[PDB]
């Protein structure tokens, strides 16, 4: 589901203002006469397209700009270098001044979508979902979460307010898996999912017995993981997390866990290369 | 030179608000009684430290929090996994709730500094500087620029307003390298540096003759580059750019150019791993 | 857990600015930067909520200290004539910062009091009283807090917190089970899913679909009872709609998990307080 | 006079942001390739309509949304349960995601207007006017003041900066207080004094103040004060005023009364949005 | 009465942001391991001091900065060139990066105060008062209004919402205009009317308005109007008022005059920050 | 190049809000949503600047159209009694949105006019007239524009735009050459570097150090002339300080690149306009 102007406008404005504090001298010195012009957006690298309407919105907040999409490209579609993703039509000053900010969004989000897509394939198991985390670029979580969905991934909680996750230390402070779970439930009844991070087979048992929604198996071995699965017997949903990357992710293939999660999808994504070229004046 | 609260506060607040829309239920359910506590910040990966005071400021905007720095770590210092970078002292709720946002800044910036440092070494020529670009994460340019300086790199223009750069299309619109340069100068006299992107040996000549400040040699071969240098004869500063990464950067070693620039330093930096662990209550 | 400056400061500042566009002429004309004391009195029985909010209004504006002779705190029961707080500072800060502070305190204490009253009227510990998103615009955080203070509980703060498939959602999709399926496909595992249901058939459909919470909307006791057995613990159960002081007792003793009321936040009478007894200080 | 985007937009945006921090998951999950949809706004309780354009603006900031108003309803009109106030047309996403915030405004403002209208009717004297106060919901004063006008009430000062009012501590020679106000103020502020005793009412009237407030002073007292003031100032009666009480002032020669409870503790008026159908 | 952080902070922050978009490169380039430094604020031109605490606040929002005031200067005090108004102590980075913004405020406000003071002296009659207008620099009205008070002037309405003023189009039966204002307004707004002819001045005074504005009406006219008005209203003379002109009103029984040029076209007053030295 | 809505809208809105806190009572009491026309007249000779700003104030507030009989634009010379614009819309929008619009227009036209006057007084094309950072807080953008409109040129907008090593910077470091060296080391290649210099010795030091721009601060003509030859085109030259209408002509014919004046922006008299001649429309 696409991102809306309500959601993105303030962020894009800020970004435009970051890149232009007075004016775009280089563009304004050369270009004048205010003729309409056309520029093309080209993919320069293979991957997955994400953030296209975000890209567009940067231009549209700045000036009156229209678009042409010859190949009907949309977020999710596979890209190959040289592909004509969009044509952008408007005044020269608007096209050149808005370009870098627009691309910066598009490159970043397409990079994440691409990487998410790659992880899914590397895993090669539909039955196991690929989830993101809170290890996101500050103030862009919304956009990054979106890119992950686009790439075929799924969203974990957005927030510390969304859902409860009882980590390593939380159990210790209470001194029982069961008590930590109980206090969580008492504190925020009914309307919050509760998850627990567990390093131990005993703790996984304790937690499943307590009736939690999701159990996180933290950096556990395959032997350990397999035992836990049988032990839990579908009493909770099972997430594997930690030390999960392109090389590692395939180890989970075929297990009866519900999902895995990776921070790298959002904290360490390479951006995907695009360029805007072929500027011509309209007749 | 370190980042100031005036510069970073609004951004960090926004980030905190992004991660906490109502409250941190998971932390609030388990922890109460408001005892002071101590937590340790550990490096988990080798590289360069950047964003330490940013990390700190996240806690300090939220609550009364103090720090201890046993090893006197500061931005720029080399890190090795297991290193104790900081101890953070304050109320448990403040420590756990602020953790992820604080780390997200620290990881991201240290990742950039590390990568910048790596590029500098790979180049192995002091006489040639490593510069960043405008291919930055929207609304964090300031922070990323800083991380590049920390890693031993240098800053290009911050902005479209900072300085003039006449790219591929700008020359064509005017139809002469010399005329584009002239119009730039006429438009913003004296107080703006002027740079031109050049793909051709002829154009490099034209530009040097015109008296520009900086000539950018775009994706040119070493043979081409070397000819241009001799041809320009120190009439302008020389930047090489395009297709510059870890593998490629060493090709510039020993040339009489002033600097090279890379977008990857900011658009495709891996974050550097840290963790906050060892939570204990103070006596 | 109390509200904090990080959470409340921008709101209180805005409120102060609303009440003082240039200066407080009437107070300034008569006054000194000469210390004074004023007393905060409860003028009506109920539950105290928003005391640190009240305090913060003064503290943002000027250097002001407080005395709390009776160690009053949010959640405590109030009776008229009670001395809740003494406020000490310059006369100008006290007079100018009075109306705004009280406006917060009166409003929140009103909500807490009303929440507390609903809980008692229900007279069943086993059934919790929840709030809603029918809140006063731009004060949700504060109102949600007041409900907790009065012994109530918080429903989702937001459209982003949890999924709730209401009448209008069901209509857009045209089916209960299909709407749940889509919600489940869209936000697996980490979001609770709730459905509003008007009929027993739909309650069945929903329970079978494996939702987390079923809302029984404005259903009769007979209906409710049937639904309970029929749902058979496959989901949590909430009752909602047409729930007020008179009505709430009807849920007493049922095997539902909670009830929810918009009135707690959209129609709460404010609780009366006054600030009086200005002594001068030396 | 209706409220404007210039006045309300920032507030509504903040309200929308309060209700949607990331996304509207429930609505986004049901997203489909359908076209535009229509939903109806129904009154569910009798009273007075206030905040209709505010209601509308919540949708219009968010997305492209149009309206149909079959019965030509406008702020000030009387409502009866089951009344079709508006039809809202636009994308399903916009209608459902904007609903609660829009209704929260409408319900709150219609509640105040209704209550104001009820107080007016209860007092029954057109000779008097019913005024509001500064006992308003923080950061919504502008909207609440509007609702009071809509319900047939009148606005007192918006602010501590609008006009001068002399209080208890301030009251502590009350002719000297008036003098200082007028002097300390430029000659562009109305001055009002709150008075408990008849002696003070006279001093004040002699002082040439603009408005004299008779505080919780009973009918005999009030009646004497009126005569004594002899039209030298405007007269406000205040304190201990409620639906039950307001009738005591019926027919007195005073100019107005004021009530905090109008904004202070107004019930919201019930509405609902239902009947979602896709357009053809 | 001095300005407050609650009033000024957002404005100053915006000003600082205007002057520093990324960083203060010039100052950061010279960063060293020195300690605290001291810099002096000097008056460089004679006039009246206004905006001193505003000046101070610019530094204090940014960083930890302290002040020393050897001569106990405060807003309203007369200045002579070479006067040491303040010493500013803090880190070099904070002093230099905050300087220009802080001075811009101080210079602007001291300029207005000075000009106001000059107008007062020029008119020479304490019986009259000198008032400002709404002809203010956008988004700084609050600060400019303050400076006018500091220079011995007085404040007219801050706003279109503060008070009522009847204009030319509005003037087009002028007793009916007054009636509608008072009716359309609640009984809490001062009403003023701008009048060109003596007939209108009388109608208005009879109407019981609070302030009558005699517009660009000359001394003979003015003098007749005064007598005719007979203290039924306050009298303002306005239009065609300047340093040269203001003296014509000396000794008339009018209450005040107003000038746009006070805020409209005030020269800023020169100051400088110099004498940077490191502390020991 | 004209100012734009993206650039100006938030400022104008703030300005409107400053002037109208609730409503325009005086205008509303008398009025219609009945169209009317008003004329904008120049009341004083000078240069027109800020016309589209003027227009935008109305356009943000309501639906308003304009007629420009004489095709006036920013930069054009004005003479009193000139009809600059006709404004058409509802009476309420015209009366309420009048003072703010004019305040912008008067201010900017004042700056443009003053800039234009300085250029003429200088009477040397070869020497440009620059502005400074001595601007009215929060209007720099607008003032910088007005200077260009009057035939002037813009200096750095910001502390972030370019490096300028002033008196106070030189003191902190204790040397001219060392300050330049540090600036050069800190921001190589992409930032211009300028130094303020009071003495010939320092001018030499600076030129030798290879700066981009030397500022000759409040120096005598004799000094200036010596400096020019001595600098020998190693840097651009700016003269600044104590530069006004009377003084500016002294620079005529020197081989300097430009002069700068704070007065253009900190001490500009506003240019008089009025809005009158309200016809009603049908």
């Amino acid at each position: 589901t696409d991102l809306t102007p309500f959601q993105i406008d303030d962020t894009l404005k800020a970004a435009l203002r970051e890149d232009v504090h007075s004016e775009d001298y280089s563009t304004n010195a050369i270009f004048d006469h205010h003729g309409q012009a056309k520029v093309s957006l080209f993919a320069k690298e293979a991957g997955v397209l994400a953030g296209l309407t975000v890209f567009q919105r940067v231009f549209t907040l700045f000036d009156e700009v229209t678009f042409q999409n010859p190949h009907q490209f949309k977020d999710g579609d596979r890209l190959t270098s040289g592909d004509l993703v969009l044509e952008i039509i408007g005044s020269v000053r608007s096209l050149l001044t808005c370009e870098r900010v627009a691309l910066n969004f598009l490159q970043h989000l397409s990079g994440i979508a691409s990487m998410t897509a790659a992880y899914v394939e590397a895993l090669g198991d539909d039955r196991i979902k690929v989830f993101d985390t809170r290890k996101t670029t500050p103030n862009l979580r919304l956009f990054e979460k979106y890119a992950v969905r686009v790439g075929g991934g799924y969203n974990h909680r957005f927030n510390l307010s969304d859902a409860i996750m009882l980590k390593d230390n939380h159990i210790a402070a209470v001194g029982s898996v069961q008590k930590a779970i109980a206090q969580a439930r008492a504190y925020a009844p009914f309307v919050k999912m509760v998850e627990v991070e567990v390093e131990s087979l005993a703790a996984a048992e304790e937690a499943a017995a307590a009736g939690v929604d999701i159990i996180m198996l933290d950096n556990m071995s395959l032997e350990q993981i397999e035992q836990a699965i049988t032990l839990i017997a579908g009493r909770s949903r099972i997430e594997c997390s930690g030390n999960i990357d392109m090389t590692t992710i395939s180890r989970f293939r075929g297990l009866a866990i519900d999902y895995v999660s990776s921070g790298s999808l959002t904290h360490s994504a390479k951006s995907l290369d695009f360029s805007m070229k072929g500027l011509t004046y309209l007749d």
